[PDB]
């Protein structure tokens, strides 16, 4: 229900913030993001998360509901490397989003 999935997508806007908190201490590290082990990546529950698109100086983090512990959710969830958190489902609103 709405409620049960309003709080999954509050909580993993914390794990792709956390995520992508250490892709920036790596980048000062490195000086790339093309090094990066792309299954260093904190999972959530709810929700896989992927590195959708990475480059030398950006990335774009991706949460995918989860088919069987988050059954109903078609929300996928993004954070860049710039900060923008974005959420959009199909036929379907995103709540604490849209």
């Amino acid at each position: 229900g709405s409620h049960m999935r309003r709080v999954r997508l509050s909580e993993v806007r914390t794990t792709l913030l956390h995520n992508a908190q250490t892709m920036e201490r790596y980048y000062r590290q490195k000086g790339t993001f093309k090094t990066y082990d792309k299954n260093k990546l904190k999972q959530n529950k709810y929700f896989n998360v992927t590195l959708s698109k990475v480059s030398p100086d950006h990335f774009t983090l991706q949460a995918d509901p989860n088919p069987t512990t988050n059954d109903g959710e078609t929300c996928v969830v993004t954070l860049n490397d710039g900060g923008t958190i974005a959420a959009s489902g199909t036929n379907q609103s995103c709540p604490g989003f849209d």
